[PDB]
């Protein structure tokens, strides 16, 4: 009999594709039925996509679950994104999650972590188990599960964070997401709700492997992070490999790389929907002309489901476009990024640190040249320099701190990581872990064979 798992992701592809990969893996990888709840539409076309494609690659062991939201009033928080906007229609919705799981009859609820303090409580009502996907690194979850006692430590009667020491290694100050510093932050409220909730869950299931975070998953595992010394059990299960589709036509740009040498080109990326301030991306394209590397840089509009191709020129010039045209390919479209990092043509990836793109990066064996913006991408940067994955500068800024990262470093950093051969002999060496990993007697695959046990009983 095959257990029915129902699996509850929040909006957003950093959400979305996680959620996705986990649905594949346990189904074709464990004998699972898999619901996704989904609501409809999605927020962005991408999700939308990504969820027709996985209904017909997965069929019929996945399956669409459709979820109602409660009507939800925008006025609330003029000028907010869609992806917020979605994310507290559904954190509001909470309560019809009971009668859905009664309908889906569930063997258990795989509750998005941001969703987590809704989840739960409904789940326990209704005696269906409530295991929790974190989206990001272990390291984001020690901190993650740690940072309420950090802040009631120093809630003296009558703000913003500082270094966070994290029993069982230290967040400094500057890598703390910024969000965090302000306790009324919605961010903020969400993340110390969902910390606190996640040690009485049934489960955590974490898109990382053993021998990439020891230390995080070791601490999480003997419940260092919690006053008490409680915490469930910890399923390593990554990282999670990209689900199999049938393309009907090639994209050019993988047309585009298939035409260069082996590990010539440097993809750029900063993650599903990053945009740059346009000083920050002039110096980032001028370096990366500069470079004299050639180039797949995909582009974020400000704009969701914008693919604003003149924008290019607005942006960026028409002379840059035309003085890098032989090695270079630039656009604001949405690419599959899982296909060019298995792509043999690619050898740096300049990321945001984002964690889906970096597991995908590790399971390939792909470079990262670390390039941090916002929330838990510093702490994901350190993780890629330690491990070997990539290099990271730390003196470079990120948002909300003062001072333009130049070409000049751009260009020199680029330099650096294609033209320095222990850079990929150390990026191919974390690919190889994370293959031990997720093959049969790996730490993935035994924290997954040991997740759907659970789910058997
Ligand atoms: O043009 C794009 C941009 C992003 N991604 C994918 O979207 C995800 C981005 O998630 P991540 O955690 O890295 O960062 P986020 O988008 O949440 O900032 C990854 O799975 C990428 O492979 C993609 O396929 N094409």
């Amino acid at each position: 009999a095959r257990p029915h798992v129902v699996l509850l992701p929040s909006a957003g592809m950093g959400h979305l594709v996680p959620f996705a990969r986990l649905a594949v893996a346990l189904s074709e990888g464990h004998g699972c039925n898999v619901s996704v709840a989904a609501v409809q539409p999605t927020v962005s076309s991408a999700e939308s996509r990504l969820l027709d494609a996985l209904f017909v690659a997965a069929a019929p062991a996945v399956r669409r679950l459709d979820f109602r939201l409660a009507p939800f009033d925008e006025s609330e928080f003029p000028g907010a994104d869609p992806f917020f906007l979605r994310f507290e229609a559904t954190r509001r919705s909470a309560p019809l999650l009971g009668p859905l799981l009664d309908a889906a009859e569930a063997s258990a609820l795989v509750t998005d972590i941001v969703l987590a303090s809704v989840a739960l409580p409904v789940a326990r009502e209704r005696g269906v188990p409530c295991y929790v996907l974190f989206t990001s690194s272990a390291a984001m979850l020690s901190l993650c599960a740690y940072f309420p006692a950090y802040l009631d430590a120093h809630a003296a009667a009558g703000v913003g964070v500082g270094n966070v020491d994290i029993p069982g290694f230290r967040i400094p100050k500057s890598s703390v997401p910024q969000a965090l510093h302000d306790p009324d932050h919605l961010f903020t409220q969400q993340f110390v709700a969902n910390g606190r909730c996640l040690v009485a869950c049934d489960g955590i299931l974490v898109n990382t492997f053993d021998a990439f975070e020891p230390d995080a998953v070791t601490a999480l595992r003997q419940g260092s992070i919690t006053v008490s010394g409680g915490f469930p059990p910890v399923f390593t299960v990554g990282p999670m490999l990209p689900v199999r589709f049938q393309a009907e036509e090639t994209a050019d740009y993988m047309r585009w790389l298939s035409a260069q040498p082996p590990r010539s080109v440097v993809y750029v990326s900063f993650g599903s929907r990053k945009a740059i301030p346009r000083d920050q991306l002039r110096e980032l394209a001028a370096g990366l002309e500069a470079s004299g590397k050639r180039f797949l840089w995909v582009v974020k509009s400000t704009i969701v489901d914008r693919d604003d191709t003149a924008d290019l020129g607005g942006l960026l010039g028409d002379g840059f476009l035309e003085r890098v045209q032989g090695r270079a390919f630039v656009t604001m479209g949405w690419v599959e990024q899982e296909e060019i990092l298995q792509h043999g043509s690619v050898g740096l990836f300049i990321s945001h640190c984002g964690w889906n793109s970096l597991t995908e990066a590790a399971a390939f064996g792909v470079p990262v040249l670390a390039w941090p913006r916002f929330g838990d991408q510093r702490v994901n940067a350190a993780l890629v320099a330690r491990s070997g994955l990539g290099a990271w500068e730390e003196g470079w800024t990120w948002d909300g701190e003062e001072g333009l990262t130049t070409r000049k470093e751009v260009a020199k950093k680029i330099k650096g990581m294609m033209g320095y051969d222990a850079v990929a002999e150390k990026a191919a060496k974390v690919g190889d872990a994370a293959a031990a990993a997720i093959a049969k007697c790996g730490t993935s695959y035994q924290s997954l064979e040991e997740f759907v046990q659970r789910c058997r009983d």
